[PDB]
């Protein structure tokens, strides 16, 4: 068996191996990759997302969002209260506020103990899950607005042709920003490209021992676990590298700086946070491999969780006794 320690893997395409996007994800499984939940693929030097980002102060983050913290600093939840609508040039500013800005430190390790001593005592503001992309459309290799999509996956797989479309999604943000642990909708993959800006820290469970963190997520959340089997989904609860130390988790890190691609493998449960001022570009995407993961994915029914117009039919299609039930909880 392949990387049996699920190690985070690192890989360095050429340009020619960059051309078809779905052999080299089938590459970095044979390889092991998956058994991490999370990989990085540095793109060849010859390659560019476009040539500058010199004028995207005018992308507008219609419902900023301000990241307000509960709890200890090791195991919080964190709430999202809406702001006023601002420019890319205005939150730029504001998150290099004296207020906001990345504090002085010596390395990426001195900072991480920084942001999870002090975390909960500062509220950062979020631009995320913002349609749209920073691709130029003449970029043709790893486009993130140009992949195949979900719904013609399932077709391909499957015969079963359904509505939906799958776009990206632009995430801008501060010093303290915050992903909170998740796996995708319908434990779908991930891809991330930092586009620009400070680097993000992830944090990622083996997809083969995401059960181990959701019991710990039960005993140090009990409220929120009696209210929703699957509260996970809501995407608010933080668990820090020390205490998932104390309690056996198994868990790997990685920082992501700008340039680079992050890639999470179905059921591969995920948190991080931002070192500072960055935009960054995510969407989810599928292989044959995940077909079997979204039969078993979890749901929120409680109501929580609240997601997409693409998603009825995935959970129509490959599970359809939950249907009914799941829809109730989005209805
Ligand atoms: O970048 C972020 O805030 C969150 N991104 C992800 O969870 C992802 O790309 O899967
Ligand atoms: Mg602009
Ligand atoms: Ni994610
Ligand atoms: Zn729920």
């Amino acid at each position: 068996a392949q990387n049996p320690n699920c190690n985070i893997m690192i890989f360095h395409p050429t340009k020619e191996e960059f051309n078809d996007f779905d052999k080299y994800i089938a590459y970095m499984e044979s390889q092991g990759a998956h058994r991490a939940g999370l990989a990085k693929i540095i793109p060849p030097k010859e390659w560019k997302a476009r040539e500058t980002y010199d004028n995207i102060s005018e992308i507008l983050i219609a419902t900023p969002l301000q990241q307000v913290a509960s709890g200890r600093a090791g195991v919080f939840t964190q709430y999202h209260k809406k702001k006023k609508a601002m420019t890319v040039g205005e939150y730029r500013h504001l998150a290099n506020s004296k207020k906001y800005q990345t504090p002085p430190h010596q390395n990426f390790e001195d900072l991480e103990r920084k942001y999870w001593k002090n975390r909960i005592y500062n509220s950062p503001i979020y631009g995320a899950d913002i349609s749209g992309s920073l691709f130029d459309e003449n970029t043709k290799q790893w486009n993130l607005g140009h992949l195949g999509t979900i719904q013609d996956l399932l077709e391909k797989e499957c015969g079963v042709v359904i509505e939906g479309v799958n776009t990206p999604y632009l995430y801008f943000g501060m010093w303290k920003t915050t992903f909170a642990w998740h796996t995708e909708d319908m434990d779908l993959y991930s891809i991330n490209y930092l586009h620009l800006g400070e680097p993000k820290t992830w944090y990622v469970v083996p997809p083969e021992h995401g059960q181990r963190l959701e019991r710990l997520a039960r005993e140090l959340f009990p409220g929120s676990s009696r209210g929703c089997g699957a509260f996970l989904r809501h995407k608010v609860a933080l668990i820090s590298p020390t205490v998932l130390k104390e309690n056996g988790i198994p868990f790997n890190r990685i920082t992501q700086e700008a340039g680079e691609f992050m890639v999470t493998f179905p059921y591969g449960y995920h948190a991080g946070f931002n070192h500072g001022f960055n935009c960054a570009e995510a969407i989810n995407f599928a292989t044959p491999r995940w077909i079997d993961y979204g039969k078993m994915a979890s749901q929120c029914s409680c109501g929580e969780a609240r997601v997409t117009f693409s998603m009825d039919a995935f959970v129509r299609i490959l599970q359809p006794e939950r249907y009914d039930l799941w829809k109730r909880g989005q209805d």
